[PDB]
């Protein structure tokens, strides 16, 4: 037993971090078989980062003119294409160390774990969640661009998240790894609204069923809801609108636990409208929504 | 910007890990060099946890009844001993991929990663902290014992911990890597008391230098007060007293911020005496004990 906020191990993805420098900018690279993709602004100084026409910007670069080192070897350049906001250098090496791999774009509401990197050495690993208003609330410093997030099942890492930038209110956003931005965002140094966020609906009832299971029961009552109900309160307190695919994906954690999906969320109106009353539940004084309900049944249940 | 409960890249961890198996018990092991260390409890079966003569039962096991896999490849014991509560195979093959690494006994209130680790597999990865009553708080199921806690300092693994169990309180003990229990343990299936736990107080303190740094100011005041004033609100709280030592190690988080390590005593005093009043500090709403100054340094500047 115990909940926590767990990882995927890192160790497949950090075999394919690269630095990639060009002219004075220095960041990360992910390289997968012969090609290394990375932000599309390791091509921008200070100054071309203000309003970056990056077709112009690329068009004065040559393969050569990227850097690339595998830690302590030199990758040879042979092709770069820009694709949306990564670039990609097609490489001589396909890299050893490649894994299994898939690219995928997340939902928002997702979780992933991020390998935070500097100047291609790996520093951290941790678990956060794509927000509904699809910003990340990550741990990034100068130099983390490039750093990717992903998912592992059993021996394929899905790759869905490269770090692009941190907006003003200290955010951070990025792309998928054909280089969209996941949200209104463009890679450009200008003030960047980010749409007003709700909380994970569906991830906080799926760490409520995990709390029940590893012993933390005291939010319980002897109430039920219905999901119009439930979703008047959701709507005051800025969560997500509850489905039924919402209710369906919690049908694991309902039939493991014995505890109604509506029920659950009883608990939850309960909670919402009168706080924890200085009690916690998993560690937390707050309610939980970076797990989804796969992270629950995973966890849970001890995949690896 | 941003902070987050990270824990070390595991690639080189993940590494090392094997599954052990005698007679009917599968659980991890950790091969390094030519040695497979394991706990030693891997020579129980059920019946044998309530009361386990552990000299008698691994005098019927012999060097063939130790099957070591590393994935899909089989090690070849030529040799086992036991040092207190690990088991030690001496196999044939060095591991090609053991990292540099250290053994080293960490203090309570020390934090490090944990690879949880299911058949050799691994699973996640968390950060956490050993608890002034060397118990630590984690995500374990049947089979992640010989799970593995351990720090890197660059290209170095000090490993700390090994898994060893889980109390009727739902936390977990386990030991150092020569077999030592933290704590007052044994590895038997009794009930056993974990000592009165208390907050880190130098962690806390190292938390909010980094909530300053990263934005979250609202509890900065007024106010300051000296190491005998704020011990005394310390001791009511279920705090560790705060020593010269403690403050010491702040040192470096006080000169950044400019913060002197009093005055950040004297907001925890008032967080402590008046609550969050429904606020939260780096997206937690209790007083974060997990993160320690060198943490806070080392994530605040970006080490690799
Ligand atoms: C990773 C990062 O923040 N990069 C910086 C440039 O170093 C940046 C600023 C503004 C926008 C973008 Cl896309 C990146
Ligand atoms: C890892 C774990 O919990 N092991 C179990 C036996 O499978 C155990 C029970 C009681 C004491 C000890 Cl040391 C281990």
């Amino acid at each position: 037993s115990g909940f926590r906020k767990m990882a995927f191990p890192s160790g497949k993805v950090e075999g394919c971090m690269v630095q990639v420098t060009c002219g004075t900018t220095t960041l990360n690279g992910l390289w997968l078989d012969d090609v290394v993709y990375c932000p599309r602004h390791v091509i921008c100084t200070s100054e071309d980062m203000l309003n970056p026409n990056y077709e112009d910007l690329l068009i004065r670069k040559s393969n050569h003119n990227f850097l690339v080192q595998a830690g302590n070897v030199q990758l040879r350049v042979i092709g770069h294409s820009m694709q949306n906001c990564v670039l990609k250098l097609k490489v001589d090496t396909a890299n050893p160390k490649t894994p299994k791999y898939k690219f995928v774009r997340i939902q928002p509401g997702q979780t992933f774990s991020v390998l935070a990197c500097y100047n291609g050495s790996p520093s951290g690993v941790y678990q956060c969640a794509m927000r509904p208003n699809f910003t990340i609330k990550g741990s990034f410093l100068n130099g983390s661009c490039g750093s990717v997030g992903f998912n592992i099942d059993y021996d394929c890492v899905s790759f869905c998240y490269m770090h692009h930038m941190e907006l003003p209110t200290g955010v951070h956003a990025g792309t998928d790894l054909e280089g969209n931005f996941y949200g209104p965002f463009v890679d450009r140094q200008t003030a960047q609204a980010a749409g007003t966020d709700t909380t994970i609906t569906v991830n906080v009832l799926a760490w409520l069923y995990a709390a029940v299971i590893n012993g933390d029961r005291w939010f319980l009552n002897r109430f039920t809801t219905t999901l119009n109900d439930f979703n008047l309160v959701a709507m005051k307190y800025n969560y997500e609108p509850l489905t039924q695919d919402h209710v369906d994906i919690l049908g694991p954690l309902s039939a493991q636990t014995g505890i109604a999906v509506l029920d659950m969320c009883a608990s939850l109106k309960e909670l919402l409208q009168n706080g924890m009353n200085g009690r916690t539940i998993l560690g937390s004084a707050l309610l939980e929504d970076e797990f989804t309900p796969f992270d629950v049944v995973r966890q849970c249940s001890g995949v690896t």
